[PDB]
């Protein structure tokens, strides 16, 4: 029942500062423009210990499955090859991606009827808000 309140189908309804986050990450111009336009559907499900998070959009359909605390290899939507570890900290899913001596952290939290996604790369934060689909 560890992630019950995350499970479901969610749709992006707002984004703030995502271009700057993507610049900080190293995303190039064309990908920033097209990916920044995307309005993804996030689908979260749990089966036993395995959590699956799908992101479906006009830009790319991606999917990760993982066990909390157990590192995995992830190809991101911008084609970074990263090592990822996702944990639960105080009811917040904390997703750290490592690559090329760099790190970014993505936090996902339930707040009221929303799922809030906070993306941090050094001093830059982007906040993306999802609501139930
Ligand atoms: C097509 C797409 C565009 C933006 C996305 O935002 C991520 C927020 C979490 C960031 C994950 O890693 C990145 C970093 C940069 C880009 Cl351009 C896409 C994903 C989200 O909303 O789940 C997802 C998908």
């Amino acid at each position: 029942h560890m992630c019950d309140a995350f499970v479901g189908t969610w749709k992006l309804v707002s984004s703030e500062n995502f271009d700057d986050y993507m610049k900080e990450v190293g995303v190039g111009f064309a990908t920033r423009k097209v990916a920044g336009m995307a309005k993804p559907n996030m689908i979260i499900s749990v089966n036993g210990d395995v959590i699956t998070i799908k992101s479906e959009s006009t830009f790319k359909n991606t999917e990760i499955s993982f066990i909390l605390g157990q590192e995995f290899d992830e190809v991101t939507a911008d084609d970074r090859k990263v090592k990822s570890t996702i944990t639960l900290d105080g009811g917040v899913l904390v997703h750290v991606q490592k690559w090329d001596g760099k790190s970014t952290t993505i936090k996902r939290k339930r707040e009221d009827d929303k799922l809030v996604v906070e993306c941090v790369m050094k001093g830059v934060t982007s906040t993306r808000v999802y609501e139930r689909a």
